[PDB]
């Protein structure tokens, strides 16, 4: 009955070893531990993904290339490697560990071990079947969804990262077995450039992709209003049997991305709404580039999952000195404008409502 927490010291070390910002996984776990939340979860060591498991989504050619350059290359550009996804030593084992962790969480859900399974180091939603993209070498979210398909006939993917979950959406673009829902910043020039409200999927999957384009400066109340409106309609139209939820913390006030203006409490309300469906739910991380705030956020959301109220004071622990200048759990929104016009937002919601009328289970 208690949530599964995917964790080992070795796994955290691997996640941080080639993370864009060092020590993020270690800081997230360290804060969860400082609040003693791990004592209220079932700690499960991740299994590393086998080649065959990774190939449920990724092509053999891409996987073999990743494996080769990871060992100590003219093809690497073809596979999306070189810039934001460097071809450095060890990336294949790294990626296989995160993929395996998400698959392990999914397997726990299939086996009925728990109703919620957490991999805060997963959520790499941009990777394509045959190329790295947007810091993502492997798409662990797709791998988790495909593991859940061994049991569940309809899976809802909900992506609350600042960025469009394009890799996951594209993986399931042509099918009605998986509905993808992404709330994200959408503005010409802003990565990855896709996911306008008119993006609804293709072929047999038409209307089984939902995209909510949002502008800079959104705060908790308006975001939750949008999220609840969409998820209410989605739940009613699609009747999912399991959920995968990406909770990238790069929406949170104080992130270097400096785009949305959320706090973990607003994201938490979204999470609570999904949890009250009482479905098998796979919880993932994602972006998040202010280390202390990302730990604040995912620790608070772990508390939400556990139904616990955490002390506002950051406990004494290894990374306490990183939590200045205030040393509290709460995050204060930045003093900058909300650029979301309410009639634009309502227009987007109206479109989505119209699209979901076509969804016929
Ligand atoms: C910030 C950034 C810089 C470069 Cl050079 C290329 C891509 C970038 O953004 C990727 C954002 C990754 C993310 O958080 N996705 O959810
Ligand atoms: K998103
Ligand atoms: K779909
Ligand atoms: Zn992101």
């Amino acid at each position: 009955l208690v949530p599964v927490y995917i964790y080992s010291p070795e796994y955290v070390s691997m996640c941080d070893s080639l993370a864009k910002i060092p020590k993020r996984a270690e800081m997230v776990h360290s804060l969860i531990e400082a609040y003693a939340l791990h004592k209220q979860m079932r700690i499960v060591k991740p299994k590393v993904a086998s080649m065959e498991e990774m190939a449920t989504f990724h092509t053999d050619a891409y996987l073999q290339h990743l494996q080769k350059v990871s060992q100590e290359h003219p093809d690497s550009i073809e596979y999306g490697l070189g810039y934001d996804c460097p071809a450095t030593e060890g990336i294949f084992d790294y990626a296989a560990a995160i993929g395996g962790a998400t698959i392990t969480a999914a397997q726990c859900l299939i086996d009925g071990m728990c109703k919620v399974a957490i991999n805060w180091s997963g959520g790499w939603h941009h990777a394509k079947k045959d190329e790295a993209s947007g810091f993502c070498y492997l798409n662990d979210a797709v791998l988790g969804i495909l593991r859940l398909r061994r049991k569940f006939e309809r899976i809802l993917y909900v992506d609350l990262d600042l960025h469009h979950g394009d890799g996951v959406e594209d993986a399931f673009s042509f099918t009605s077995k998986v509905m993808t829902v992404s709330l994200h910043k959408f503005s010409p020039g802003f990565f990855p450039g896709t996911g306008d409200v008119s993006d609804v999927g293709l072929g047999k999957g038409r209307y089984y992709s939902v995209n909510v384009p949002i502008q800079d400066g959104i705060q908790d109340e308006k975001y939750y209003q949008i999220c609840e409106s969409v998820l209410k309609e989605v739940y009613q139209a699609f009747n999912p049997k399991a959920v995968v939820l990406q909770l990238g913390a790069d929406t949170i006030a104080g992130d270097p991305m400096c785009s949305f203006n959320m706090t973990p409490v607003g994201i938490g309300k979204c999470l609570k709404y999904i949890l009250q469906w009482q479905l098998a739910t796979l919880i993932l991380g994602g972006g998040g580039y202010n280390l202390a705030n990302t730990a604040r956020c995912w620790t608070y959301l772990t508390g939400v999952i556990l139904g616990k109220t955490l002390s506002s004071e950051i406990p004494d622990h290894e990374f306490f000195t990183a939590y200045g200048p205030d040393y509290v759990l709460e995050i204060t929104p930045s003093c900058r404008p909300d650029r979301n016009e309410p009639h634009r937002i309502q227009q987007i919601l109206n479109y989505i409502k119209g699209n979901l009328k076509h969804v016929v289970i």
